[PDB]
């Protein structure tokens, strides 16, 4: 039914939204591995 | 619709696989951020 696709799609769509969120978390963490590494090196340089 | 529960379920498996890969990266990056933070603080306290 449309409801089985809608539910499976909600899982897929939400999973894509969760990928966006998971990607936002991981790209932000990578940006923050850079900020932490940069700040680590900021502190290492200091 | 009829096969979309299946296409969307497989899409969800893939979307979940990718939100998971992104989330696994978030966790790995979270561990690295934390490691960098511990090292940053190692260097900041230093």
């Amino acid at each position: 039914l449309k409801l089985d696709k809608e539910n499976a799609l909600d899982r897929a769509e939400q999973a894509e939204a969760d990928k966006k969120a998971a990607e936002d978390r991981s790209k932000q963490l990578e940006d923050e591995l850079v900020s932490l590494q940069k700040k680590l090196k900021g502190t290492e340089d200091e």
